[PDB]
């Protein structure tokens, strides 16, 4: 995996899942939801917001449990279809420059885009920072070919990839859940592959621009 050092707090609408701890990343949405992917479903939800060292302390988190969530409902845990869910916080987070939303999208991105991702840990330890502090990436969106070619067979319509056709780049553990944004809207949510440093495997993403009114509808009947 590669990538960097983010700094504390230049992704303010990153957040962390503890259920005792780091579990998965997702992206608050609203000052009373986050999403992040079904595969990360468990019961038992602390949603750590403003973090940067998940194991220190350091003055601006909020914590807060989450009151409920919603995976999904054509979500498929074989092929890994549809994977992603919303967390609706018990209260509502203060919004400050540090902890702050993302919006959604208005329009699914173009292959070529240069993204955002997002996350603590691949799995290494020392690149540079911290399983600790969050890590940064930046890649592209890849083309629908590339990606399915790929993986034959396994890719849908909810998905893409991105990153490097090798030994390009790649992430690695702990960043389930977690954001991939482009151009200021969240594109993305990391949800499986298996690649990181290993060779030209992009990782695959759930295609956030197809489930906005699903996200829209849900959050508000909830
Ligand atoms: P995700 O890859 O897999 C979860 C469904 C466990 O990685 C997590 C552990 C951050
Ligand atoms: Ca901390």
């Amino acid at each position: 995996v590669g990538g960097y050092t983010c700094g504390a707090n230049t992704v303010p609408y990153q957040v962390s899942l503890n259920s005792g701890y780091h579990f998965c990343g997702g992206s608050l949405i609203n000052s009373q939801w986050v999403v992040s992917a079904a595969h990360c479903y468990k019961s038992g939800i602390q949603v750590r917001l403003g973090e940067d060292n998940i194991n220190v302390v350091e003055g601006n988190e909020q914590f807060i449990s989450a009151s409920k969530s919603i995976v999904h409902p054509s979500y498929n845990s074989n092929t890994l279809n549809n994977d992603i869910m919303l967390i609706k916080l018990k209260s509502a987070a203060s919004l400050n420059s540090r902890v702050a939303s993302i919006s959604l999208p208005t329009s699914c991105a173009s292959a070529g885009t240069q993204c955002l991702i997002s996350g603590w840990g691949n799995t290494k330890s020392s690149g540079t920072s911290y399983p600790d502090v969050l890590k940064c990436l930046k890649a592209p969106i890849l083309s629908d070919s590339s990606c399915k070619s790929a993986y034959p067979g396994q890719i849908t319509s909810n998905m893409f990839c991105a990153g490097y056709l090798e030994g390009g780049k790649d992430s690695c553990q702990g960043d389930s859940g977690g954001p991939v944004v482009c151009s200021g809207k969240l594109q993305g949510i990391v949800s499986w592959g298996s690649g990181c440093a290993q060779k030209n495997k992009p990782g695959v993403y759930t295609k956030v621009c197809n489930y906005v009114s699903w996200i829209k509808q849900t959050i508000a009947s909830n």
